[PDB]
This record gives structure tokens, sequence and C-alpha cells, in this order.
């Protein structure tokens, strides 16, 4: 019952992680390991109910909502973007499909919304004259996943915030997951700690922030989400189907199978392949992909990193083992460290 402490003891000291939580779900049984402070100043400890910034892990909720919108007939994940942003008809961006957005299959975009773009309408104009340098390649970007959330919310008739908080979060059974944290919950909201200055920090506003990286959640709520991703949760047939839609293999990269935001590796894996697949050389440049309808192996591990300036997160699920792990820290620390420590914890659990 002490496996998570041993697995993360090294990274906590190598990167001075002020607070960290590890939730594990295995055969439906939830366990948590908590250590350190959510806030240094008032010495609030981390608990399973401390809220952390999820960063890119927010994109999981995004694609689930798009899949749930498809289950309801509000959109089709195969339609072109131009069906929903009609000023983009005839342009390369308007001929991307919603699936292309969910899988980064765009041919090359900057990771961040350009500094010069002031809002989402201006971003749509910017996309109209964008030309992918390497058509057909995978290119990890907030721009494309953010646009999909904007499209989905538009099809539902409400802000992406209201789509998250009144549609997908309740459908998933979550009670401590927010785009906008309410007054009664702000005391639970951890401070982040900047890598360089060690100064307290919190995500700052930005174009498509809600849609791409604006979710805050707790370890306890994330285990509820992972039980649903493992197929062993309580949800309507809609949501069970939407969850499964987001894990289907869509494209094959050199190192893993790209699903909707989920990235799926064979199980068992060489952890070095998990490290490289989550390394910057792979993340920040276009990669060639082969189209395919499934993963090469029928036993897989699916993972997702997520960071803000002050936070470092990671989730992994092994469905053939009914195993799910979430690791949330209020220090942004390297992807390689999250992978190796989580892979170490998983091997101990299954030993």
């Amino acid at each position: 019952s002490n496996a998570a402490a041993a697995a993360f003891e090294s990274v906590i000291e190598e990167h001075d992680i002020p607070g960290l939580v590890v939730g594990v779900t295995h055969g439906g049984r939830h366990s948590f390991y908590q250590t350190g402070l959510a806030s240094r100043e008032d010495q609030q400890p981390v608990t399973p109910d401390t809220l952390f910034e999820l960063g890119s892990i927010s994109k999981i909720f995004n694609v689930t909502l798009a899949a749930l919108a498809e289950e309801r007939g509000a959109l089709s994940l195969d339609a072109p973007v131009a069906d929903y942003l009609p000023s983009l008809r005839g342009s390369p961006a308007g001929e991307l499909t919603l699936i292309d957005l969910a899988t980064h299959h765009t041919g090359g975009l900057p990771l961040q919304v350009p500094d010069e773009v002031a809002d989402v309408d201006r971003l749509v104009d910017w996309l109209r004259s964008w030309r992918p340098p390497e058509p057909g390649t995978r290119s990890y970007s907030n721009i494309s996943i953010g646009l999909l959330g904007h499209i989905t919310a538009g099809v539902l008739g409400m802000s992406y915030a209201d789509a998250s908080q009144t549609v997908i979060f309740p459908a998933l059974g979550l009670k401590s997951t927010w785009i906008d944290v309410p007054t009664d919950a702000m005391g639970r909201y951890a401070f982040g700690y900047d890598r360089k200055t060690d100064a307290p920090t919190r995500v700052t506003p930005g174009v498509l922030d809600d849609e791409a990286y604006g979710v805050k959640s707790s370890a306890r709520d994330m285990l509820t989400l992972l039980d649903l991703e493992l197929g062993t949760g309580t949800a309507s047939p809609e949501v069970q189907t939407a969850v499964a839609t987001t894990q289907e293999g869509r494209f094959q990269t050199r190192l893993y199978t790209q699903a909707m935001i989920w990235e799926a590796y064979p199980w068992p894996v060489d952890p070095e392949r998990l490290v490289e697949g989550n390394g910057y050389d792979f993340i920040l440049q276009p990669q060639p992909v082969d189209e395919v309808d499934t993963t090469p192996d029928r036993r897989v591990i699916l993972n997702k990193t997520g960071s803000t300036n002050g936070f470092g997160g990671y989730i992994a699920i092994v469905p053939s083992e009914d195993l799910g792990v979430v690791v949330l820290a209020n220090r942004n620390y390297p992807n390689e460290a999250r992978v190796r420590a989580t892979y170490d914890l998983i091997t101990h659990i299954l030993a």
C-alpha cells in the first residue's frame, strides 16, 4: 500500500515538487497517495479533493463532449470544419474533418495560438489563409483541439464553459471538475509553483483556453473519469459509447496509435518508447502517420500528459488490467519523469 510513495520519492526531490497526489483505480477499488502542500504560504495540504490545473488533459473532456455530441446527432466527427465554420469553405483548414482536429491530423500548426491573434473570430480568419507545410502529418497543437471545442459548443447552443459544466461533467458524474471554479471551491484550488522563480502561479487567460486547457479537477474526480474510461463506471449508453469512440485507433505514428487526444501504446511496452513518444522532439514537430482503424495489438496502454506553467499531470489506463492511474502535481516537471515513475508504479501494482 506504499508503492506510489516509493515510485515518486525521487522525482519529488529532483524537482522540489511542493505537492503531489496519485489516485489509483484497480478493479473498481480507489486508492490515493498524497504528500506535501497545495499552498506553501498557508500550509494547506494536498488531499484527494485538492483541485489541480489539468492542462492538455482537459482535451480529454473536449473530445468526449464531441463524441457525446455525435451520439446525439448534433454533429458528425467525419464532417469537414467548413460545415460549421462556413467562412472556411474551400480552404485547407475548412477541409479538415472534426476527427482531424481531435487527432492533430492537420499538416502542421504552431503549438500555441499566435500572439497576434486577439480572439477566436480573428483565429478563424487566420486559419483561412493558413497552409499546412506538411499535409497529412500529425502536428500537436492547441489551435486545432481548441477549434473543435468551439465547434462542439456552437452546435450545442452554449458557451464551451456551459457545455463542460452543464453537459459533459454531469454526464460523467463529476462533482469537483470546473472550467470556472466557484467561490465555495476556491479554497481547494492548489497554487502552482513556477520552475524558474519558485513563485506561486495560476493559469492565465488566452484564446481558446477554456476549450484547450482550462479544466481544473481533483484526484478523486479523475478516478471517476478513469473508471468510465476503463469501461467500469456508471453512465448512460450515450456516454459509454462516447468514451469508447475517443479511444478508437485513428492514425498510426512511428511510436503509438493516435486516438482522439488519447495516445495508445501496446501493452506491455518498453518504457523508453513511452518516454520518446512523450518527448519534445516528437511533440513539437510534424510527424508522418499511417491511417488505420485500430491499434496493432489488442492489449494497449493509453496515456495523456497535461501541464500548465505551475502544474504537471499525467493519466494512464490499461483496460485489460482494469487499471487506471492519475498523477497531479503543482510543479511542472518533465514528461519523462512522469512516465517512468508512473510506469514503475504500474509494474509494482501488477507484480
